[PDB]
């Protein structure tokens, strides 16, 4: 593909899963993609697979790493067109009493402040290229989830911050958007399902958790990101739902039994 | 003892004869208002009159412009003012897949569920401006997030919620607020009768209760309390959609990012 | 050129403005496009301009026109992959007192029931192809607009109906989504501004209603439609905002503290 | 009072502005109100003025203060029915380049993590009383604001956290809701306008950002909070907008046609 040929993209948390789907979609559209991740195993494997991808061992919670990430991207490739902030962690299920303020702070560092720091340091270069920012949030930021108070809070912050940044950078023509995935299949999901008491039933339940009757794929998140970067020139501050309809009344009305 | 939160005020409730509408009537009567019930449901409207001296029933079809004109005329002639219009008239058809619906049926449903609200609101606005009154439209959560087997109904309630916001903008210079309430699953005597005919009534009742995080269905009185709030204490709210759903729209019942 | 190659797309109201931008975007993606519109000249002209595109003189409020649109599309191509319901009309500004029930009914016919009728007739073929429906709504269905009660109501209905249809047709793998444009610069926008007391000032207000400081283009709505048809395979029941950020932040909502 | 008579309410950030409006609303409804606020806040004066209000010198970012707040409330009054989390700060206008990660962390401590800590410590008692939580968020969490990246992020977090908490506490019958005010006229608003070169013009812009043509009052936020506590028994996880319609319609979002 050539929809993003000659462009340079940074993807944080790009080493596997959703992030790697985003990396792959951008490489397939002709872009040069810099993977910033602490997941060296996955980032190196993706670099091995995809000639247009470059892996940098990089922790978005460390300001020095982010500074080096940006300066190396510009040194090596001369420009920066798109930042995709996918770094972030979903803790295991935890009731409010099973969480701590210290853990909440740690999760805000990774899921929110890493996005903040990279976006801030990238903006001078994005202004030069009339580039754009894509934040990967979550449907649970919009409608909540049980047993995930810290995670939900961090993703509500990301979606709101996207809108604030969109307003602040609109005079420069720099768009800032987010994608909110629902249930996305990954190899990790498949491995965990195989250890359930009834894998067939657990898999079917996951597929039926949204109206489309299957889980999403990383490539589908990736295609949404390439759209936002390359063709959505009048979109800024939007939340693009990639959920298979999970937020719909599927929540089905019981106004009659 | 009659309450005083809306004492001396005059309220019109369309579709007020039973169910959600009657809960709204009762809430306003108990807040001290004179409430005019506009409905074709004479049985329910007359029963409410017998229970509630503060309510008055008028046989009234909001799809008939002459009926709406008579409704407003008579309300002003008898009671001298109009402070709040609650547009609750509306029908939910039985479940129908798209291929089981007709354009003619859809048009009929728009007449009852949307254009009746439009006609009454238009005719009431001169009087609402005089009283610095307000409009409350009863929509539905399904207008916001959809439901299966209800394309016409969902469309009509999406229209009501949007029209609420347009009207709020148009009437804001006059200080007339326009808001809507979107109920979720509300218990009624009809609901309880229908559940008894299900293959497993106990399971159907439990399913209905568990369809929202709060673990019960809502009550008409709760929709009524929300309407009294919007009329009497929400003076900086206009164009809002007040959800009365027990959390049904929330990520309940839920992420499967892990199996 | 190949993102949607070989796929059959129907666009109602495709003769000008937003609709023509959608038609052009789908032709550029390799699709075969059937244009349904009432403008003979503009429709024939697009057909002449875009090889492989087909124009049918077609009024979606007429059930016989809709039946012919579907039947002749299937007769021509044997398949139907995407229906884009863009037909619709925006009236001039009208205060509530200046609207009528009859005018409201006729706007519901144009803006809502045409979409309903075509979608119903198309769904059997869309199920066969695992195709999709794209409804063109408006931002004002979501946030309201002044002096537009009937229009706003029709677009709130379209957006809600999209979600209902998505729920009904997801068992068949048929996605149903909508695009909500904000201010898109078109001859229609220009014609509406010409009715204003100061057209230049109205156009400038329209541009400054977006944080981006410009209005959108038909081509941008068209690109969003091609995305929804060809690459948004896990999206159903969504409202894709193409608004330039008009819904964001505070702005001037009243004319000349608590 | 009597809408919330015999109940016990904690209001963080209750000393002035919106918070003081909430305190007064609950005292007027018959509740005993415990103010958690700092030394210079106004809370001590509210205790002087209002026999129904109690002031506790209390910084929600300090876990020991929050523990003392809850333990003293229970020791004195034996129950806790409602927690209103209004503590929070709006920084002056700041472009992204004028913000720091350290400042952002500090703002998350005050605006988000204080609400988290108090809610967690209050929940055993709210379960006993079938009480409720009200978080004061902001419209800008939903639609953004210019020159406020950290503030907007914190309020987006509060609104989302409200929904997560609603899901976690619905099994116990504990409702968790938020109020999102828009422009409310307060000393804080006036102080921010005074930073501007033309304060009168900034105030007029602030008034005209609402279709109603005015800003809101602390009392109007307070009335919304009393509704959520006392009458919104089928509402959980909602965002109650108290904004005067600021989110509705088109308005001026850029400064001096499709490129």
């Amino acid at each position: 593909g050539t929809r993003y040929a000659g462009k340079v993209v940074v993807v944080t948390g790009g080493g596997r899963g959703i992030g790697a789907g985003i990396v792959r979609a951008f490489v397939n559209s002709g872009a040069r993609v810099v993977i910033c991740d602490k997941d060296e195993s996955g980032g190196r494997a993706l670099e091995q697979e995809l000639p247009g991808a470059v892996f940098i061992l990089c922790d978005v919670t460390q300001e020095d790493d982010v500074k080096t990430l940006v300066s190396e991207t510009i040194r090596r490739f001369g420009r920066l067109d798109c930042v995709v902030n996918n770094a972030g962690h979903h803790p295991p299920p935890q009731r409010p009493e099973e969480t701590s303020a210290q853990g909440f702070r740690q999760l805000l560092e990774l899921n929110l402040l890493g996005t903040y720091t990279l976006t801030k340091l990238a903006l001078p270069y994005l202004r030069k290229s009339q580039g754009n920012v894509i934040n990967i949030s979550s449907l649970v930021g919009a409608i909540g989830q049980a047993q995930a108070v810290p995670y939900v809070a961090t993703k509500g912050a990301v979606t709101a911050m996207t809108k604030a940044l969109a307003l602040d950078e609109s005079p420069y023509g720099v768009r800032v958007n987010c994608i909110s995935p629902g249930n996305i299949w990954t190899p990790l999901w498949e491995e965990l399902a195989a250890l359930m008491p009834d894998p067939r039933a657990s898999i079917r339940e996951g597929m039926l958790a949204q109206p489309l009757g299957r889980m999403g794929q990383p490539a589908e998140v990736g295609a949404a990101a390439v759209f936002l970067a390359s063709e959505a020139n009048f979109c800024t501050g939007i939340e693009l739902l990639v959920t298979g309809g999970a937020e719909l009344g599927y929540k089905a009305s019981r106004s009659t039994p």
